[PDB]
């Protein structure tokens, strides 16, 4: 059936609107938060990131239709973006454009609160 229901198109909605957030410039700040990189990769990720996310992540659980509710699905973005203000310093780019993605979801559940 390739009819969504209004929470699943809601769910749908939030998440695309941080995944195609671009900037002034074109850049699109959701490119790094996509997948994570592997253990291998990032040893100390893994080793102090408790719960490691990332948007295939979300976009996984979605698909599935596994989210019952938009607030299910803002915890693990918001999950992520303290990840990356954990993992990174105040003074990176990823620190920063994780702050504005998170603004852009809680403005995105805001700006659909009377659907
Ligand atoms: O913190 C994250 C990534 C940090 N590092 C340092 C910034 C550049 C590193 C990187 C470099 C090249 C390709 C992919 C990722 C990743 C991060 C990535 C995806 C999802 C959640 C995250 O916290
Ligand atoms: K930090």
């Amino acid at each position: 059936s390739k009819y969504m229901t209004p929470m699943q198109q809601k769910l749908n909605e939030v998440y695309e609107a941080v995944k195609n957030y671009t900037d002034k410039r074109g850049r699109r700040l959701s490119a790094i938060f996509l997948r994570l990189p592997s253990r291998s990769e990032l040893p100390d990720y893994y080793l102090t990131i408790k719960k490691p996310m990332d948007m295939e992540k979300i976009r996984s659980h979605m698909m599935a239709n596994k989210y019952q509710d938009i607030d299910s699905m803002v915890e693990d973005f918001v999950m992520m973006f303290n990840n990356a203000c954990t993992y990174n310093e105040p003074e990176s780019l990823i620190y920063k454009d994780a702050l504005v993605l998170h603004k852009v979801l809680l403005e995105t559940r805001r700006d659909l609160e009377g659907d």
